[PDB]
């Protein structure tokens, strides 16, 4: 059950610039995926960054910061040191909310971490349902489909399920009714301080290069991966100034 | 190894996918339809018939009346070859029918890299893409895997850079008689139904499936001496 969370904080990003630091009603966005992390129930929350000014305003909120290299490629290569240079565990529990995930509810954080002994895997994600075809034909957003039992089947950016007799001959996007099919996947993931070392010590993919999805590398190596729908999202990642927007206008609606 | 193909149908191309299932190895080769007119034409090749109900939405349907109707064992392993497939050689028909117990799988299946890049945008062309044993990860319509920096707004499917990360999936099937008895227990999935891929239902029942990459080979086996004199027979006679 027992569990920490490590918030992966790139600040270099070609979408939105100086990313985790960007404004959401008074306080920088990896403020608010923080102090949510802090009312999950977690033993400890570390914000994992490459950047001296993200550190130093983390700190400033009373966040504890390990510094990471700005060579990785995503957070589960970040959080691979962390996890090393903290000497965490390897049975230990981690929670990878990544850094642009602002409104994601505290007791989601609990049940994914929970998922790994329930289903029996060594990564577990999230997911909340797609009900806008606008939504599913972003490629920002990510799919993501799994069997009867939730285990994943692919993650992608690309449109699936493909509704064949609906989108073949589509003579109107906005006449467009999606089916209750679609999965848009939470930037979160739950896995042990020993799976995350096992993680970097596979290859890197093309798949993942891809995709540009860093969970393929699990899946490409014949790795189990179980998600969840999660009920009442009501936002899921920000990686554009629009997506930000987004936020604001799910706060300013109080 | 020991196959028998089952082919659902329902110079022809019916019989020319006869003569690859044949030269495939098979111990049995079966005609699956549900027309009594192609019933017809496969006894004229001398292929062994099987009437099934029209009531079947996809082949693995179709071929588990087959094996109802055959009394087939269930460990006996059939080959659906659902239709043509002229860059396939048959050498390749019975790997796949080994694959089952080399990969320890109950479906096998095979697949060809994509050359031209207007196949990743046929809806009709499906893709495949496995992990790096080659276990099927999906099936789709849409393309996959999806190429985030060069479709992001690709204005010209010429300028698409292949790099061999792409597969279009073969409609050929290895299954035993009693993993497609198995088959038609589970109910048709929401999947299945949007994609219109019968493949879907097993993956989306937790069972894996596994796919060989092979490579085209020219037409192999396409006529003999024979069938060639008879079509210039009928071209003479005029
Ligand atoms: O927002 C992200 O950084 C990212 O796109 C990184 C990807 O590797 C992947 O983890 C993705 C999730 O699938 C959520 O969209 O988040
Ligand atoms: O639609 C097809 O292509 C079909 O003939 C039936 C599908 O269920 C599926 O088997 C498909 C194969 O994937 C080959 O495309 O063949």
């Amino acid at each position: 059950m027992s569990f920490t969370v490590i918030i992966p904080a790139r600040f270099a990003s070609s979408r939105l610039p100086g990313k985790p630091l960007a404004d959401i009603k008074g306080k920088p966005m990896i403020q608010h995926v923080f102090e949510k992390a802090l009312q999950s129930g977690a033993s400890r929350v570390i914000i994992a960054t490459d950047n001296e000014n993200v550190a130093d305003v983390a700190k400033s909120f009373g966040a504890e910061v390990c510094m990471t290299s700005v060579n990785h490629n995503s957070g589960t290569e970040r959080l691979a040191e962390v996890v090393e240079k903290l000497a965490i565990p390897d049975n230990e529990i981690i929670v990878n909310i990544q850094g642009d995930e602002p409104l994601i509810p505290p007791v989601i954080v609990r049940q994914v971490a929970d998922n790994l002994a329930k289903f029996n895997v060594n990564m577990a994600s999230l997911a909340v349902k797609i009900h806008d075809a606008e939504e599913l034909f972003n490629p920002n957003a990510v799919k993501v489909l799994t069997d009867k039992d939730g285990y994943v089947l692919y993650f992608s950016r690309s449109v699936i399920p493909y509704d064949r007799d609906q989108f073949m001959n589509l003579q109107d996007v906005q006449k467009v009714q999606l089916s209750d099919a679609y999965l848009r996947h939470i930037g979160i993931y739950a896995y042990r301080a020993g799976f995350i070392k096992q993680y970097v010590q596979w290859a890197p993919t093309q798949l993942e290069n891809l995709e540009k999805l860093e969970q393929l590398r699990v899946l490409y190596n014949g790795e189990r991966i179980h998600v969840e729908l999660a009920k009442e999202v009501p936002a899921v990642g920000v990686d554009t100034a629009e997506d930000l927007e987004k936020v604001r206008a799910i706060l300013a609606a109080n």
